[PDB]
């Protein structure tokens, strides 16, 4: 599909259900800062600061966290969700994101966030550009 112009991402949280001991802190603002760049030089940027940013276990923890940010951070425009791997947890952000709350959510698996690439940072622009555009 054809790539939308005049989006600009400034309220987006991050909801880690990777363990913080695989998918670490500095992990997390790396990839935030190559995402930030990438995007920006795609014409979609994000700002490199989340309003929100959290580790968190099980698909049971999907629904109070969601509701918790639609009911904090006004303008919430996305919400990244990093998956450990194939999890119910999926499952969960979509039907709790898209068929309940009403909220954008972008899934990326957790090596992709340990190890980032110009090509999956890319992969997740689109995916994120068809989101909001
Ligand atoms: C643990 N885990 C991680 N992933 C994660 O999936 C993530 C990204 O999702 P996403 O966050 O980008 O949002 P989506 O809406 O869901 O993709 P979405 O935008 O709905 O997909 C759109 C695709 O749907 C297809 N589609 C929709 N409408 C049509 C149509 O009219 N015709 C055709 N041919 N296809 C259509 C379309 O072709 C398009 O390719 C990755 O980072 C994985 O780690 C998992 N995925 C599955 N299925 N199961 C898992 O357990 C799992």
């Amino acid at each position: 599909k054809q790539f939308h112009t005049g989006i600009e991402i400034k309220v987006w949280a991050i909801a880690c259900f990777a363990p913080q001991r695989q998918c670490t802190e500095v992990h997390l603002k790396s990839f935030t800062e190559q995402l930030r760049k990438i995007s920006r030089d795609a014409g979609m940027p994000i700002q490199g600061q989340p309003c929100f940013c959290k580790y968190a276990q099980g698909a049971d923890s999907v629904e109070p966290m969601f509701r918790h940010l639609k009911n904090t951070y006004a303008g919430l425009q996305l919400v990244v969700v990093i998956l450990p791997g194939k999890t119910p947890v999926y499952a969960e952000v979509k039907r709790v994101g898209d068929t309940v709350l009403g909220m954008a959510t972008q899934c990326v698996q957790m090596k992709n966030v340990q190890r980032t690439t110009p090509q999956t940072l890319s992969n997740l622009c689109l995916k994120i550009n068809v989101k909001l555009g």
